[PDB]
């Protein structure tokens, strides 16, 4: 079909309750039952010769829709561009400054907190967002207090990193060992291959890959990691492994969301 | 029978090496930009992002453009008294646009075509374009003088305005319009909403604070009867918009 | 009838606020207007029109915003511009101060097309800020921009007198108005026969490549001060009616 | 001799820049000046003095910065103020635009004491910004603020005519100068015999508690326009000499 | 003595080479030999009934001076106020916004990078600074690139958290067990008692202490942790334990600084 | 023989419960604010922070004030062409001051006395005070109308200026002065520096860009012979400053 030609993506994403496919009256009705909302947050950045530039957004989005569906949580629109400053020496990377992302998060949370949302669960696909997100939460809490927003004291934000789930790390170790690496990992590439089997990329991977975890300026990054991979053999990925990572991430983060939303 | 061949690509479904190859033949990129805001009793909160994203995909598919990820939240401050609206400040959106365009300009992109679904974004976007040009000059980005941004508003296309007037007349209105709701019904037939619509609807175009807005427009509609929308009409709006914006994109990217 | 804020005492502004909540700001720009045009053109037009509207309506007229969003003209010497982000914070500051005192109808009489997008962005920023601050009248505060050069009567007279030679910048209509206001500062300079048509505006460096003498499509040699008085009187009449329709609306 | 930037073409500014790198900005404020003082006082004084200095020196005079840092006066209706942070970004924008064109001696003729600290902060911010941007003339760019009310001759005449009744705000010297410039706008209003002495300025709410009619220590009833002309002529002479010593220094 | 009445502090702090006790010519001479600089970073925040409001700054400062002395590193002036937004419901807490701290770090690093410093080792005493600091580094790298600062590509920042040293955690476990907690910990209080034996505080500690690690708004924080402690029995601290923590932290972070400054 | 009794306390050496008790009797707090900047061939980079911090400690010790932690980096942009200078932008320092004062004002502090060692901080600090008052009003902080900030510059004390003129005459100068270097020698006798000082020193008070500053003042001095400094002179400056600022603090905190 002309409009809808990513069928695996559509099966995974168009489940549960998306904010974008709801009316304001439906959101008002939802808010009688729950004050929780899930934001998928990723990145638009290089993922080596074979990785999708959207990998982090693709992963977060797909898992978030799954968690929404499993928990009854409303799922907001995906934050597609985050803090990816160190990947800007590769073309197609888009990044905000940390200071810009903090203001974006502040704006999102303030609008929704005024409506009565108080449990904000960010399902994150990009390690580089973690620090800025946590900073943004702190900035946001102080802003809500300064505004004397009615529910300010109740408003809570948490980031859940799908790639830090214990079930996910344990499977990646079992399948890929010390070739999982830190960026353009076979686990995340596996997941993208499951969501978008039509976009599986064929490209050579140099047989030696730069290792280590050191990340400074964009210019330094590309010198250290010339093809953009850190330590990783994404050629071990399969869409079958991808489904496994999807199912583990959704199960573990459904429990995590429910523990969050049900906590005081 | 027919085949389906897509000219362009989603940035998100491309590798850095595919982007590099692309920049050898073109310096253009399309961004769909919408909004997450109330659209009345029957309208999707995502309407403007859905319309932008679908049209932008169609234009990419007909022209060869790389299409970037959808900017899903925009300048919707006057809609914040209805739950589910998310808005950036204008000042925040200026810095987001500045950040997007600076990163891609450094890579050699120079023609940024924003396909917009929300009239509230227009002023802030144009302001962002001016701010960005001056920033690119300040940083002495190698291609700064060649970098061009344009906003194309699907709902201002002459063929769209004309078809809306034929189909809906004075019941098109200004917000939660049957033409935009019709497009969302075509795109997502299984998300078509049923709710009551009061027969009298507040008219006029005056928009100030969020709290004033909800008093003037109690259900969220401005002048509109989105109950007139059909997915069949939707397909006509899609086609008209994609044609016109495909020609617009190509006229822009090939201009000096 | 009308008063310049600058020529009023605070006690007079207090007395004014018992009878009206409206204030007019002239907003222009400091930018090149071709070989014969004044760098202050947009400020001059806006200031003079706003004074006349004040006189006709009894409105209080604030001080002229002389520097606006003119970034695309900075490749010509004498241009002064704010960043859009700066002008947003300027407008937010102006309106917050005056909203706190009781003003709630802000009518910006604008002389520069480059300001419009940034002003509309500034309005939206300002409404959310007044709500954040819980300013007493926040919900009633309204801002409107009125562009003298988009008045129906002004556009019509421009089209009748100059046709396609009006163009988009350094226009004979605005130059005519400035000749009327400052007959001592009427400029004579060469005007190359060739002038770029089209409306494309990007970086400042690109703008001067496209529009080498600073004009966009215009023949400002057609301007006379007699035409200038007609534009003045027309803009004052139409924006006097616009101001009153605004301040009396709900 | 001197030219208003607003009444010049870009070609005239280009010709000017072959002979001089200097520009004068009048900077004032929009704020209460007691029962008899004009809200535009500081702008009016600065604008008029700067015009006269331009005439005497051949300097180009930029458009008047009409709204400055007047936050402590916002409990009185009609005050307009920028935040210091906003005024910093305004000055940075002005000077960056003009430095790029070749201007390198920026002489700010100031009418409001409240601006001084923010202007000096703005200068320092601006120098670092021009260095960050590697603007061609960055190292040569200099800004100076000249406060007409701190001119030695002005202070002296004020002390001779008014003594201790000069005070610190809504002063007879500044009011005299405004009567001279706008004889049509001379105000009459009651002036309570009691007026607070002392110089303490904190929040806007505290300021109006301390200075209930807006005056600080002043008897502006002493002002005449004849005194106003003396202050005008003195400020023009001293700041004409100050401008020339500035533009000719290394 | 009248001017100098904190003698243990002075013995620990006035060693090695402090930037503040150097001329510009001495700094120029230093830069021929090394491009590294240590910043102590702490916080000004409540530390329970018995903890010093300066604890995080006191700890970072004292350890940084020790590391400077052991390594030959120049030690910059202490960043006394950081990101402590969640402690503001207790009087005497001072905090920056994350966005403000990012600009502070950007300004410090830009000035020093222009002079030729390229290895910035932040010895941190406050967990709440970590996210904002990492964000600030990223913002700073992109700023240095935008400025085309001569050494931009070489400039590296790292944060080293004294309380996350493996030798420190291992001693705290051995001495305090599960009464170490997360805030106003006996380990950090022990360290302050060693640096400032004259400022040892006597105050009652409620025998039950709120546990858990959840931190949201300042208002929520004080409800959760009424005396300001998280999980901790700082009454187990002694100045003798303090010396041990000081010596372990200096040894481990001297190795960490040397590994950092000597790395490519 | 003599005893030493200190009236006030360092905020850093106090508990939150001691601060609460203190706020029952006083709403005053002192901040030492200095700078990290070159001070010529013989001057400490920390001079302004050292002088502020020592004087502020002395004032606390004589008056009962709580003294906050030293603001060690200030507005020193014109000193950045000499290595070891650290400066905030004025705009950054405004937000730092705003953040400090907002947090402490919410706790009930209302008299903020800044003991300053660097003339370059004065303009930015005064600007910060105005910005902060407006911010406190915007936030409707309970004590906003009572919050007062003052800057006291030790080097502008009448008794300090007078003693400097007696001791050093026209060789005091404007930067890296013998009076400030003398105070640092008294405070830190073991950090006294020996380096050559050219007998001719550039005079005048003109300060613009950092690069201009180094051309005008090649060794960093403005008009000064800091070789005249002794720690004995230092003690006199310390004593004079602490007396005058102790009276200043008490006059401020007890004023309406
Ligand atoms: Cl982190
Ligand atoms: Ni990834
Ligand atoms: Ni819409
Ligand atoms: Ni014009
Ligand atoms: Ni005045
Ligand atoms: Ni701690
Ligand atoms: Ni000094």
């Amino acid at each position: 079909d002309k409009i809808h030609h990513h069928h695996h993506h559509e099966n995974l994403y168009f489940q549960g309750m998306l904010l974008h496919l709801s009316t304001w009256q439906e959101v008002e009705a939802y808010l009688q039952q729950s004050k929780g909302i899930i934001f998928p947050i990723g990145s638009t950045e290089q993922h080596g010769p074979t990785g999708l530039i959207g990998t982090d957004a693709i992963c977060a989005e797909a898992i978030a829709a799954g968690v929404g569906d499993a928990t009854g949580a409303i799922v907001g629109p995906t934050i597609n561009v985050g803090m990816a400053l160190h990947h800007t020496a590769f073309p197609g990377t888009i990044s905000l400054r940390p200071s810009t992302l903090i203001q974006v998060v502040r704006d999102y949370v303030t609008c929704l907190a005024k409506a009565g949302f108080s449990k904000f669960y960010f399902i994150n696909g990009h390690g580089g967002n973690i620090a800025t997100l946590k900073a943004a939460f702190s900035e946001t809490y102080a802003h809500l207090e300064d505004l004397q927003i009615a529910n300010a004291q109740q408003v809570q934000c948490q980031v859940a990193n799908w790639f830090m789930c214990g079930s996910v790390y344990k499977l990646a170790k079992e399948l890929y060992g010390d070739q999982e690496g830190s960026h353009a990992t076979p686990s995340e590439v596996a997941l993208t291959q499951y969501v978008y089997p039509e976009a599986i990329k064929q490209a050579p991977l140099s047989p030696e890959v730069a290792s280590g975890h050191r990340i400074y300026s964009a210019a330094d990054f590309r010198v250290r990691y010339p093809d953009g991979r850190m330590g990783s053999n994404p050629g071990l990925a399969t869409p079958e492994h991808g489904k496994q990572f999807y199912d583990l991430a959704v199960k573990e983060l459904s429990n995590g969301y429910l523990e969050f939303v049900n906590a005081d």
